[PDB]
Formats: structure tokens, C-alpha cells, sequence
């Protein structure tokens, strides 16, 4: 079975950067092409698993309810144009927590670590979500909006 | 001569809410299903898309400008980042006790197109909608998320 750990601020939605903190629907935005090109990998036969960190999530640092309003029209927006989330798995520490979760730690992801690794990947936009492929022993897709989007990425990973 | 989906937007490309009819909050907006994929498929289909909607007394009080541009901002952002491009967005913002010129059915903020009449469409999930077909002499597809819905349409048109 192939999956993709794909992160979320900055890789399936813009990431805030003035405190990286999608806590408003004004800071809400799509990447492009996102929709179809997760549709595309889905007819492939890839599953799908978002994994992100959301530092101090829960807290007054960053309200649970603040976060819950553009994380759930996100969330109804692909359910509702059928890419489907096998699991949504945050991380909500700071760093500071030192916690055993936190990207590019795979405790989040243990069940997995099962799957096929040789076509399995980590898509996300930082070092951390390469180093997590590294950790998870798969290969790392380092997205970013030009040189490698969703359209290249849909491309790549159905290539026969 | 083109090809044009006339399309309806609330109870069509988003829900419509129960409550009020009307879209004033961010935690109101959710897309019908299979919207964004299937518009995409009649694109390519060579469809033109133009949006048209009655939004009762939109910029007064008991509707202003502020809480429908939110929302439908949003709406708008997610279909143009995943591809999906509206000629035009046609709004009348009466009330019906108004009795303006624009109030779907009524033709008039579609005058310019009166298009390729026999392959042209208005979608929407009401009676006025299927109406405003008849007067633009243009075929009609009455929407509806369990038996008339976009994978169907989708299917149909292309
Ligand atoms: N957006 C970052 C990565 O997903 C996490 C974060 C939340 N608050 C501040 N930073
Ligand atoms: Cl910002
Ligand atoms: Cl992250
Ligand atoms: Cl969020
Ligand atoms: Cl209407
Ligand atoms: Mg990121
Ligand atoms: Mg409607
Ligand atoms: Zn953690
Ligand atoms: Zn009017």
C-alpha cells in the first residue's frame, strides 16, 4: 500500500508569515491545483495522511476554536470533493515541550513504520518534512509553488 | 458561438443555509459535492461559466456588504486556485418587495449574452432558476445534491 504524508501550512494551504498560524479565515488560502491533482493520485491507488505540527494548538498561544474554523471548511472542502484523509494526525507542542511527536519524530506515524516504502512519500514544504522521510525510511518531496507544485508533483508520482 | 453554463450559487456551488438563506458568516460556507472536479471536466469540455445569484437585500441591514464579502471572497479564492474561472459573477442584491429588473427569473443582468443557444445552461436548484432558462431560451438543469447532482451533470454535458 502507498501513502502520502503530506503536510499541511505552506503544502495544501498557504502558511502565515508573519506567526504561521492559519487562525483566521482571512488567512486561509488553497495551493494551487491541490483539488484535482489529490483526486489524480487517489485514482492512482495512493492513500492519503496529512501529518503537521501545530505549535501550542489548544492554547491561548493558539485557541483550539480559532483554529477549528478554517481547519474544518478545509477539511469539508476535500471530503466534499472526494479526497478523503486516512488520518489527520498534529502535533500540538511547542518546541520547547521537547515532545515525542513533534516533526521530524515519527511517533505520530509508528503504526505505519505496513506500507510500501519504496513508493510511499513525505510532500512538504520545510527541511523537517524531509527529514521526516528520512526518518520514515520513504522518500521526501520537497514542495514548493514553482519548482515542484501539485500539477508536477500529480506528474511525478503517476509516472509509469 | 460559445458554450455557457449559467450557474446559480447558493443551494448549487455551496450550501444553502437552512436557517436564513443567506451566506453572512464564514462558519455558513461548504461546497456541494463534486463541484471543483466537475466544473474542471466542463472546462475542458469547452464550457464558459458565468455565476449568477439573487441575494435579498444584500447591503442592508439586515444583509451587509461586509458579511457577504467574506465568504463569498473565500468561495471565490478556493474555485480560481484550483482552476475554476468565472466569466462574470452576476448578482442582484434586491428584496422581493423591491420589484427590481434584475431579480432572477428576470433576463436582464444577462442581456448581453442574448451563445451557442442549444448547448447552453442554466443549473440551479430552484424553480426561478429553471424560469430564468426559459426566458433566456436556453436549456435548464434543475440541481440537486441526491438526484440531479455535479458527477451526473458533469456526465451528461460531456
Ligand atoms: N504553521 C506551523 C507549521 O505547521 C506551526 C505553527 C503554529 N503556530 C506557529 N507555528
Ligand atoms: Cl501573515
Ligand atoms: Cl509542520
Ligand atoms: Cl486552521
Ligand atoms: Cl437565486
Ligand atoms: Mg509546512
Ligand atoms: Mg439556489
Ligand atoms: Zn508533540
Ligand atoms: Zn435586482
Amino acid at each position: 500500500q502507498k501513502y502520502l504524508f503530506i503536510d499541511r501550512d505552506g503544502t495544501l494551504i498557504s502558511e502565515p508569515p508573519s506567526d504561521f498560524q492559519v487562525d483566521r479565515f482571512d488567512k486561509l488560502a488553497f495551493e494551487p491545483g491541490v483539488i484535482p491533482q489529490l483526486l489524480k493520485l487517489q485514482k492512482a491507488g495512493y492513500k492519503l495522511v496529512m501529518i503537521t505540527n501545530q505549535d501550542g494548538l489548544g492554547t491561548q498561544s493558539f485557541p483550539q476554536a480559532d483554529f477549528d474554523g478554517p481547519h474544518n471548511l478545509m477539511m469539508q472542502i476535500f471530503t466534499s470533493q472526494g479526497v478523503q484523509f486516512d488520518e489527520v494526525l498534529i502535533c500540538p507542542h511547542l518546541p520547547a515541550d521537547e515532545c515525542d511527536c513533534r516533526k521530524p519524530k515519527v511517533k505520530l506515524v509508528e503504526r505505519y513504520l505496513a506500507m510500501d516504502r519504496a513508493n510511499s512519500y513525505v510532500i512538504g514544504d520545510r527541511a523537517t518534512d524531509i527529514q521526516l522521510a528520512e526518518n520514515m525510511g520513504i522518500n521526501g518531496l520537497r514542495y514548493d509553488r514553482e519548482t515542484l507544485n501539485w500539477p508536477m508533483i500529480g506528474e511525478q508520482l503517476t509516472r509509469r
